[PDB]
């Protein structure tokens, strides 16, 4: 409990702040010398991901955007708004990388980000719900939007990426498989965590999310920005 | 006979001038806005191939730089110095594109370019020769140097390029095959043309060299420049 406010999870919120900074700085340092046209677009977008994330973690660290929601079980919970505002801007940027990688139309991209934004906001509403029946409704509403995200990713984007070269479609697939597995752990951890079953306390959960967040931002970013697939001057 | 100067092959040299110029401009236009630093290097090198050829083809059109050679048989021939000047500076540049893709070292490049220059120079010495024995001796030597170039591509360069990404490796192999088929045609066209057995007249020979030159420069250049293999470093 670094800030001595009863929340020993700030331990994780801190490491996450740093780790996200390091990833951000690493991407910038590495993108500094890139001249390739399209490659520079991917960097700009991806740099913002851990960038925005480290700023949301610093806030959660100082416990800047948290409120309480006393459940019906008498046990009150503290909800971090920054976490959701983070995912609200970050997940759309990661999806953009994939959209750019697949070369899909602007209409499909708008729908993609839309359902994705709907996923985070509903997940927010649920977290803020008092009864376990309400939290499941909002959770189902959110997991559905997520399945839709996965759907446009595994059909539209993928079939469009299929038309690109092997180099590009090989990375799209890799990153789309990563997203499919990695992102699926969020609804799970959420429902088994403090918002659902409670098999995990506020501590370990915060640590698990941080590990997922970093892998989904710095790890994803590393695999993408490190490949030739972002290279492009087109036709 | 465009210049109406008793030589109708000018019809093929004029067309070659245009296609060489057109290709040079398409390459500049397509590369001007490319920011990929490494891709900009391939463009610079390549633009000069049809560029230098354009000039060489214009010179030959107006009959600049030509010299007569009376064979021992009595027959006399016109030797367009400009053709060998073109090749002398052009084949090395094409070879450089390949060296770049493969990422071979500077020494290899050096012996590669050196052997290519020998090939052109000895070929020109054959063209200026007075006897079939002298002409075919240099032709043979020049052809052996060609085989040396071919050997470097199929072994050293090809080996080094295999160490690179699939995309790079793929484009290198395609272009190397293109050289193996296109370049092989020059010695053959020379030996069966007015410089050799004389089965083909000066008119067709020029038509054939024009086709070969444009494919080997603009064609080759197009395949390279539109590939993802010149991206990144
Ligand atoms: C906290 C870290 C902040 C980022 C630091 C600035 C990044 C410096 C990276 O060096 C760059 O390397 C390129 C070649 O790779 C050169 O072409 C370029 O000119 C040079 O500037
Ligand atoms: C909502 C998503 C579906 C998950 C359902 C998990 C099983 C039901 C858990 O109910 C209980 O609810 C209380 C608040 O009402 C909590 O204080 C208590 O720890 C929790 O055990
Ligand atoms: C609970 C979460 C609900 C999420 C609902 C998301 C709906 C997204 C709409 O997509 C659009 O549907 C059109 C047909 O109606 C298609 O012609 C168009 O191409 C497609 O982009
Ligand atoms: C390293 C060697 C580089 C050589 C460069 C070749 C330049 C081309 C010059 O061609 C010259 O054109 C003259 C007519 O204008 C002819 O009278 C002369 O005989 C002929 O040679
Ligand atoms: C670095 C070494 C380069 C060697 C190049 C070979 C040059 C051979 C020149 O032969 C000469 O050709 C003349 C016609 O052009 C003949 O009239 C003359 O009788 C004959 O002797
Ligand atoms: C290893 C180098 C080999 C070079 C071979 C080139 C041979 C060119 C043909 O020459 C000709 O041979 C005839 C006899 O067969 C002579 O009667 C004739 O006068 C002579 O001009
Ligand atoms: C190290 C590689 C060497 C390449 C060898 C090429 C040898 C070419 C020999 O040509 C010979 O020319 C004679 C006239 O001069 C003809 O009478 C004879 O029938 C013909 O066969
Ligand atoms: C690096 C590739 C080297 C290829 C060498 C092959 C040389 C073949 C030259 O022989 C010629 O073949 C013509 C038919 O094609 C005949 O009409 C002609 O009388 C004969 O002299
Ligand atoms: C390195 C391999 C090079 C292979 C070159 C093959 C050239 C074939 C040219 O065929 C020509 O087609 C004309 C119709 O288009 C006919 O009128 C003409 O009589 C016929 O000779
Ligand atoms: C090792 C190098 C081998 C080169 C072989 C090329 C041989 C070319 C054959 O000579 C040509 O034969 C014609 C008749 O068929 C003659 O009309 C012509 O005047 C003569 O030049
Ligand atoms: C990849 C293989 C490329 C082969 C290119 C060959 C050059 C183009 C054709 O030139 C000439 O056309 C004449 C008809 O117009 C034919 O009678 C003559 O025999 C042929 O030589
Ligand atoms: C790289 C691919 C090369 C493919 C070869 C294409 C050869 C096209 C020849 O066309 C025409 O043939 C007539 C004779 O039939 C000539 O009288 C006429 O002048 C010529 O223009
Ligand atoms: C950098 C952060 C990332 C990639 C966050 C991803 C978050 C999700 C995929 C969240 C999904 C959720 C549901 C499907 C329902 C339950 C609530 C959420 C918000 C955890
Ligand atoms: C743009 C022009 C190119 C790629 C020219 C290539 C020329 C050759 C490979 C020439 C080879 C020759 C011999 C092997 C011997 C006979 C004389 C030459 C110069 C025609």
């Amino acid at each position: 409990d670094l800030l001595n406010d009863g929340r020993p999870e700030t331990l994780w919120l801190g490491i996450g702040t740093l780790l996200m900074l390091i990833g951000t700085f690493y991407f910038i340092a590495r993108g500094w010398g890139v001249t390739d046209k399209e490659a520079r677009e991917y960097y700009a977008i991806t740099i913002l991901v851990p960038g925005i994330a480290s700023a949301a973690y610093l806030a959660m660290f100082f416990g800047i955007g948290v409120t309480e929601v006393e459940l019906a079980s008498g046990t009150v919970l503290d909800i971090y708004y920054a976490r959701y505002a983070d995912w609200l801007f970050t997940t759309p940027l990661l999806l953009l990388d994939l959209a750019l990688l697949a070369k899909v139309d602007r209409v499909t991209i708008g729908t993609l980000i839309g359902v994705d934004a709907l996923m985070i906001v509903t997940g927010l509403i649920g977290a803020l719900s008092k009864t376990p029946l309400a939290r499941y409704t909002w959770w189902l509403f959110s997991t559905i939007a997520f399945l839709f995200v996965l759907y446009y990713l595994l059909t539209s984007l993928r079939s469009a990426a299929a038309k690109r070269s092997e180099e590009v479609r090989s990375t799209f697939n890799t990153l789309t498989a990563l997203v499919a597995v990695l992102w699926t752990a969020y609804p799970i951890l959420w429902i088994v965590g403090t918002e659902g079953a409670g098999v995990v306390g506020l501590g370990i959960e915060t640590l698990a999310f941080m590990v997922l967040d970093v892998t989904a931002k710095v790890g994803f970013g590393f695999v993408l920005l490190r490949s030739r697939a972002i290279l492009g001057e087109t036709e």
